[PDB]
């Protein structure tokens, strides 16, 4: 096929400006991390994670931050966000950020066992290890931020979790954070010009044909009726799917969802583009954007901290 070979080769370019990037970029300081850890019995270099931590900790546990990270589904491991998951580390949280098997060599039911499996992992090794999992920041950027949506609702729901074929696990999400998020890819097709059938071909190789996947690939069909957590929503004017956003805050107030939002404006400049504080981690508005995120989450984990009176 045509149309995979043109999909992968944009992300073959894309991977090249992640190396370079990589090569130059500060890296950032007083960090530790743990890595290649297999999530379950098999050999796919897919299924593995990373976890880490400040270098040196203030308490033995610390609140848990989990990272899905982007690349449109097909693309990406669990090296890519590195520098963003050490700053998150780096300010006193243990990180884990998982990779997980990519289109179209999976479907997203696979893409979401892996997910749930690398959670389970660590509900089962963690706090062994550092992590809090009561004060758990859930996050994903772009894909990762479509799959970190999907996996919140199904976390919370019996029939998404059959339908998945996941089991919950034993922690909740105290807040999820998107940025930049596609949640709602049904849409894409739409406007996208020439790009329509590459769109379609996204959305044939996320559903695996299979029906039920099609009814439950946008947040839009796995919100309804459900008791959720908070959500934060990062993105910016200059976001090329600044548009899923907009469609994604419409869907929140449909569905009583509650929400804060960190959203650049066009003038705030032409370099916030797509997932800049995950890329991007040392400019002055990634720090603002990441420490705002980190900040919320504290102020969420506070208040549950004296609902529980446990202050
Ligand atoms: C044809 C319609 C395809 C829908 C692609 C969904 C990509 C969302 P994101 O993971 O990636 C964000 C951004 C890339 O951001 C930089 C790398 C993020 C890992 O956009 C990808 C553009 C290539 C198609």
């Amino acid at each position: 096929e045509a149309m995979l070979a043109k999909v992968q080769a944009s992300w073959a370019q894309t991977a090249a400006r992640d190396k370079a990037r990589y090569a130059d970029e500060r890296v950032p300081e007083d960090v530790h991390w743990e890595t290649e850890y297999r999530y379950e019995q098999s050999a796919d270099p897919q299924q593995t994670l990373n976890l880490y931590y400040p270098a040196k900790r203030r308490n033995a546990t610390m609140p848990t931050v989990i990272d899905i990270h982007g690349g449109g589904w097909f693309y990406g491991d669990r090296n890519l966000n590195r520098n963003y998951c050490r700053y998150l580390a780096s300010q006193g949280y243990a990180v884990m950020g998982m990779g997980y098997r990519l289109l179209p060599d999976v479907d997203l039911r696979g893409q979401i066992q892996d997910i749930f499996a690398s959670l389970r992992w660590l509900s089962h090794f963690g706090p062994q290890r550092g992590f809090d999992l009561d004060h758990v920041l859930l996050t994903g950027d772009s894909a990762g931020g479509h799959l970190a949506s999907l996996v919140a609702c199904i976390q919370q729901s019996a029939e998404l979790q059959e339908l998945f074929g996941v089991s919950r696990v034993n922690f909740n999400f105290t807040l999820v954070a998107l940025v930049c998020p596609v949640a709602e890819p049904s849409k894409l097709p739409e406007a996208a010009g020439d790009m329509s059938d590459m769109a379609a071909f996204y959305l044939d190789k996320l559903s695996g044909g299979d029906q039920a996947l099609v009814d439950h690939l946008n947040f839009s069909q796995v919100v309804k009726g459900l008791d959720l957590p908070p959500f934060m929503l990062i993105g910016g004017q200059n976001d090329s799917f600044y548009l899923q956003s907009q469609a994604l805050l419409k869907v929140f107030d449909a569905n009583h969802v509650t929400y804060t939002t960190k959203l650049w404006p066009a003038s705030a400049g032409p370099h916030l583009k797509h997932v800049f504080n995950v890329q991007h981690w040392e400019w002055p508005e990634s720090i603002e954007t990441n420490l705002e995120m980190l900040r919320t989450f504290d102020a969420l984990s506070k208040q549950q901290d004296q609902a529980e009176e446990n202050e």
